[PDB]
């Protein structure tokens, strides 16, 4: 078998190549469906998205015919609903009134469709929101109580402002623009740093959802929100600052306030009152580090929370009502007679709980039926804790009067708040997931009494649409078709969908179903394609898809792969190859999607002549959580066995596979496990280039690395291990093997990962080459290019092998 | 000519060679204290500081009345100090008092004052305080060795060390502050002082006490105040106030303290006082005070004041008289105004300019008065021949034509005086040093001044006596064929001098000086004793060549040279040019190479050819040699060294002129940039350590000293800026290579940074090397410098790789 040697391009030759090969817009989302209402009209609906027509994000809409011509295809056109002339990432909407409101750049803006005032056949003017605040506000919500009452952040306090009376409130007084980070570190109705980038939590105040009449003729409007205080939390620089907790460090104190709004019959303020918990969050929710979702029961009645203890082993789900909450009082002597007022009766109710020896995985599904009974409460929700995949479970638990008395002066035990489970029906099982991540939801036909979701029980590669009953839940029907993974959206009437979809060849789609049952069982579903809202752009002619692949694994499970096979293949010559990997937590590399867009270049490296290979190693995603809670406590030790096994495979069953010259390259815990596979398997992998990589567990976040690590007091041996910088040691003595990229003013794995692992690399003797991009299109065609230059001087050519 | 190829080391195997090959300061600071015993064997002391791996610390030798002249006696070294359960120091001939700095805490002892001399190390006495945070710049009052100054969270505090009353002089600076908040600092000189003027005090003690009628006295402090508000900003891994070229320099004034004393030695008062006019007022144009102290009687405080651009300098009188005390009563204030008369205003007693630029030196002795209305002095000038030389000056101290009273603002040249008398003591195409401890020493008996000099060879420092009176016959005093650095005893009957050339490393003797009887302005020396004896020549170390090439531009050239080991003949070899080429540096000199540059042995025994050359700008060689890149940094530079290059090359067929490498630190790290891309013809590989990459980025100080501000010179500014130029770098990779410590002070990273930016938005290729924070990092250093030149320059692969 003679060694393939990659053509030995210039540098100035190898820039050409990538700008010629060179030569992603938002496709259409944030979905909503309206109905015409117009007996006369061609219309049963319109919907209305945000998408890119180098553009604004902007919003759409597109006309939904009562019929089609089912022999020809319908293509929706896009109809501006704004007159324009930096983009919309988001938009809050309001039935009744039909007010749309928005940010777009510093200014929030608000726009009427669909509601009572009909539809526009034209694009209407946005109306900029006025006011007096210095700097730009932030997150703006609807009341949707009231909706000429909108909520913003402006500096870290909540602010109120009425878009009909131009009414303007400063609701919080939390912090003072004019200050200090290390002397100001309280913010309200804001989430903070961790639950950002680790839980996914953007918002941190929630209007109430219904009024409370006043006797006068009046109303109360409400706002749940979060105030946190995060004085105690570490302090980094980057080339500013902010609160950035390292694992084992100490996360913000936080608590729930309740903003209380009293307006009058003409839509004035009468008072503002800032309410407090009757007792500190500590007390009533024992061993609660974090707040990772809340909002309120549709009618408004209790406010609810998802609660994690600080190991995120422990869940539970929170009753809050309005009446906990008591106004923040400087007098001892006063306030102690608004404690008094609080019934005993008015407890916290926590209505469900769970654990796991792994962690729990947060999600955005959580449903709540109308409350039939008022000492009991029906519910929606998934959780991977019984079977080990995530599953819907309809659960009925009883809101007893707790046998904790405020009164008696004592503290509350653990278990005093906990409800009892009535009734905890699992709507679905199996060996798959339901999916409630990144837009995967769900929606409850509460008529038909159906539940649709999107799930891997036709394949762990591909992401599908089903229904099933939520009442007598048998049945699970798939709605979109195989050979496809599907993104979808459903009307909240529930009588159609959208799915955004592709596969290995052919690019994202997005396409609208029509819903229909049977005359005869109504929990029965059909579909019907009615519309497309984005034509494919077809297959790209430049690029050649990999193969997926799997193999039954030593450790019991199968493993799926990805390989890029080197373009016009010669018979009897062996290939240089390439291990791309990321291989950490909540992603999932390998699945019947569209690559070419993203990972577009592994296809110009195939072009070049070398094997590409990818492998989703346990710790991956959408394999439920026991293959998923592999490497707890032990990061950095089992990747590289799952990524060499199939190295291995793939070697014995094609032998254009060269492994006497494998290159591996990552960013971030990809840029990680390309360093741990340089060191611990410097007899595999000839080369590694590691962008961006973590390379000291306690240089990174509480929320991301204790989930997975523990505290590294409870795991010093783990986190050493698992940490390249602390076994500099184990790298080559020879150069040209070791390749270190970063940007400097990384956010979220610092440049100190990359100069603390310069510091013992230059300790131990070891050499290292390194590149940094300091501020961006000009950086990512510098990296492609020594990326692809580095490969070929010392992986590729002839001259690599000449180097030993 | 066959191609000489370097052995291919694995980087292990050139670990290893490094770790094997690489298998402490010279006694300093001085000080000859008087025995005055007719029956004992000694004629002084001598208090130096030096290392015996070791703290540096205070030690004192013996020298004998007599010497057997037909041996050698080496001096032993005694310890001064016990150990503690040492940089600099002070002393106090009248009561044998040392002062000093060791760790956190300011010490004292007492030697060779009225209470004679110790057989045995002294017990170091602390300072006792109440000061939070670490004391710095400790000084002993002169007038009075009970009282000490130092510096203390930005502030001037007094102590004594009799009393141990402590008491703070200076409420300018909050410690407990944001650093942008508070910018204020008194008796603290400033980043680019210390930086670019090598000064390091902001106070100086007046040297005399004044009585008062109560049998107490005055104790006087002229101290610098700046306030930093308006200058830039910069932070690393806190933040600090660097003046960027042509931004914001510090606001700067003079203030005095008045320290009224009882005759018991308690404080009964402290007066802070202000100038009676702003500073800017009394001293137009002038930005940086250079240097500062008193007349010897403390009559006047003196400073040599620069303006922005560093072409004009003055040297002024400042009088006591001219400081008010700080009153914010409108009324008080003008009162006290009005109470100071008009004939006392500052004195300028010098005032030169130049076309090319000041450079400060710490040359100025100034003579007892004996007359009222003249002040007699030595200074040191290129001003007027463009050679460093002495000037004996008079100038008369007239009273002025402006009158503060006539409520009006002084003309640029009312406080100017007329000189009496300027004389040169000594001239030549040749220079005085006065700076990095070269200074005179006046002998007022005999009326001469020692002083060091380039007259014998631009190569070797000498010291040299001439009168200053009838200035005439120049005596060279140290030995040719060794460069020297000496110190004079106050007593001036005895030298030491610490010397080397290429071939010995440096060692450190003592020399007694005599007079014929006949004539004692004539100066003869004798050796006397070593202090430190050389190491001998290093086993390991073969010393290069100086050559010199008579420049196209009409100076003389001076090179070193290494050539390859165990040379072959008919074969040519890889050639490493090593570069400063800055000012203020000349590394082509008769000096030892073998401890700073021995790696540059280490590659010539790898069978590279290195070459150093000192190009145009570099120092010891005059004003008009320095000046030939005024405005004009990085243009001229690189044709001498390949000018030097192509020389050596016509003269050595050994030198291989296609497999050139170029190398450097600082001002050398910008050149071997400003090398590939000016003359890619020449040089494969430049590698580049702490770059300046953009002169908008480097202090006022040093950059408009050179280059004037930006808006005189955008042209000179933007060609000498490499990271402007990033598309004229190469587009073939392993040429340049880039290294930089994160946490330069000097050479901010910002510079690579800066430069990375624009290489990369060029699509250009290079190598970084980092030092993120310690003596492995110096060894990874010369692991990755001589494993990168092998591979990418001097090996067979290297040439395969193109
Ligand atoms: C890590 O999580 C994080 C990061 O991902 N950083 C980062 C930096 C630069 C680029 C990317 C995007 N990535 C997309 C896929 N490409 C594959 C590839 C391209 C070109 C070639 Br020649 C081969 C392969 C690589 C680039 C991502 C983000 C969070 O903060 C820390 C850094
Ligand atoms: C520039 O002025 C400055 C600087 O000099 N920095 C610096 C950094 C690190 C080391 C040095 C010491 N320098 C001594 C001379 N060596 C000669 C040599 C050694 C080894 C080999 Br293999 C060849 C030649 C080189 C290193 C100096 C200091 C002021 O601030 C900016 C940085």
């Amino acid at each position: 078998l003679e060694p393939f040697y990659v053509e030995r391009y210039s540098w100035s030759q190898l820039k050409k190549l990538l700008a010629d090969t060179r030569k992603m817009a938002k496709a259409p989302h944030d979905f909503m469906f309206v109905k015409r209402n117009d007996p006369d009209g061609p219309h049963s609906d319109r919907i209305y998205y945000l998408a890119m027509s180098n553009r604004e994000n902007t919003l759409f809409y597109s006309e939904i015919p009562k019929t089609i011509n089912r022999a020809a295809v319908l293509m929706l056109s896009w109809k501006p609903l704004l007159d324009l002339f930096v983009g919309i990432a988001s938009y809050d909407y309001h039935q009744g009134s039909g007010t749309f409101l928005f940010q777009a750049g510093s200014g929030i803006y608000h726009v009427k469709d669909g509601g009572p005032q009909g539809f526009t056949q034209q694009p209407l003017r946005p109306n900029l929101v006025e006011t007096s605040c210095p700097n730009i506000r932030m997150d703006p919500k609807l009341c949707p109580a009231d909706p000429d009452w909108i909520a913003f952040i402006h500096s870290n306090d909540i602010w109120i402002s009425n878009i009909v009376t131009r009414e303007e409130r400063r609701l919080t007084y939390v912090h003072n623009e004019l200050a200090n980070m290390e002397e100001d570190a309280r913010s309200a109705g804001v989430a903070t740093f961790v639950l950002q980038e680790e839980f996914d939590r953007y918002s941190g105040y929630w209007w109430c959802p219904k009024a409370e009449t006043t006797p006068s003729g009046g109303k109360i409007l409400r706002i749940l929100y979060e105030e946190n205080d995060e004085s105690e939390v570490e302090i980094i620089h980057v080339t500013d600052s902010f609160r950035y907790p390292k694992t084992g460090t100490a996360n913000p104190k936080v608590t729930f306030k309740m903003s209380e709004i009293m307006i009058d019959a003409e839509g004035r303020i009468i008072d503002v009152i800032d309410k407090e918990l009757i007792q500190p969050f500590e007390i009533l929710f024992e061993g609660v580090e974090y707040i990772a979702r809340a909002g309120w029961t549709p009618e408004g009645k209790y406010a609810w929370s998802i609660l994690l203890d600080r190991s995120q082993t422990r869940l539970q789900i929170v009753l809050i009502s309005p009446e906990l909450f008591i106004p923040v009082e400087d007098d001892v002597m006063e306030r102690q007679r608004l404690i008094e007022s609080v019934p005993d009766s008015v407890t916290p109710l926590i209505i469900y709980e769970e654990t796991t020896d792994i962690w729990i995985n947060i999600h955005d599904i959580f449903h709540v039926f109308p409350q039939s009974h008022e000492e009991e409460i029906e519910f929606i929700f998934a959780s991977e804790c019984k079977t080990g995949f995530r599953h819907l479970y309809k659960i009925t638990s009883i809101l007893k009067e707790s046998k904790y008395k405020r009164s008696s002066g004592g503290l509350p035990a653990p278990s005093d708040f906990k409800c009892p489970i009535k009734e905890e029906i699992a709507i679905t099982s199996g060996e798959w997931e339901v999916l409630g991540r990144h837009g995967s939801n769900i929606q409850v036909d509460e008529v038909r009494r159906l539940v649709y979701f999107e799930g891997t029980k036709d394949s762990p590669l591909e992401h599908h649409l089903y229904v099933v009953s939520y009442v007598n839940p048998g049945e699970v029907t798939r709605l979109t078709d195989r050979g496809y993974s599907h993104s979808c959206c459903i009307s909240q009437h529930c009588d159609f969908f959208i799915s955004k979809y592709s596969n290995q060849k052919n690019p994202h789609c997005v396409s609208l179903y029509k819903l229909s049952s049977p005359e005869d069982d109504p929990t029965c579903k059909t579909k019907e394609f009615w519309a497309t809202i984005l034509d494919s752009a077809g297959p790209l002619p430049d690029y050649t898809p990999p193969e997926i692949f799997s193999f039954e694994s030593t450790t019991g499970f199968t493993l799926y792969g990805m390989l890029y096979k080197p373009h016009d293949l010669q018979p009897g010559k062996k290939y240089p190859t390439v291990l791309f990997i990321y291989g950490g937590p909540q992603v999932q590399l390998v699945n019947n999607r569209f690559k070419g867009v993203k990972y577009f270049r592994l296809n110009t490296l195939a072009s070049l002549g070398y094997v590409v290979v990818v492998i989703d190693n346990r710790g991956s995603c959408h394999r439920g959580l026991k293959f998923e809670g592999a490497f707890k406590y032990k990061m950095g030790q089992i990747e590289i066995d799952d990524q060499v096994e199939g190295l291995q495979y793939l070697a014995s069953r094609y032998d254009f596979i060269d492994l006497d010259r494998v290159g591996i390259h990552g960013w971030s815990y990809g840029g990680y496990l390309s360093l741990m596979a340089l060191m611990q398997r410097s007899d595999i992998f000839r080369v590694a280039i590691a962008g961006a990589p973590v390379t000291l567990w306690i240089f990174y976040d509480t929320g991301y690395t204790e989930r997975y690590m523990g505290h590294p007091d409870q795991n010093e041996q783990g986190y050493y291990l698992g940490s390249v910088a602390m076994q500099a040691e184990k790298f080559p003595s020879e150069p040209n093997r070791l390749l270190l990229l970063h940007g400097f003013l990384d956010e979220n794995v610092h440049f100190a990962h990359t100069s603390i692992l310069l510091s013992f690399l230059v300790r131990a003797g070891k050499p290292y080459d390194l590149q940094i991009y300091p501020q961006v299109p000009e950086s990512g065609e510098h990296y492609e290019l020594h990326l692809l230059h580095y490969l070929q001087e010392n992986l590729g050519s002839r001259i690599a092998a000449l180097k030993v």
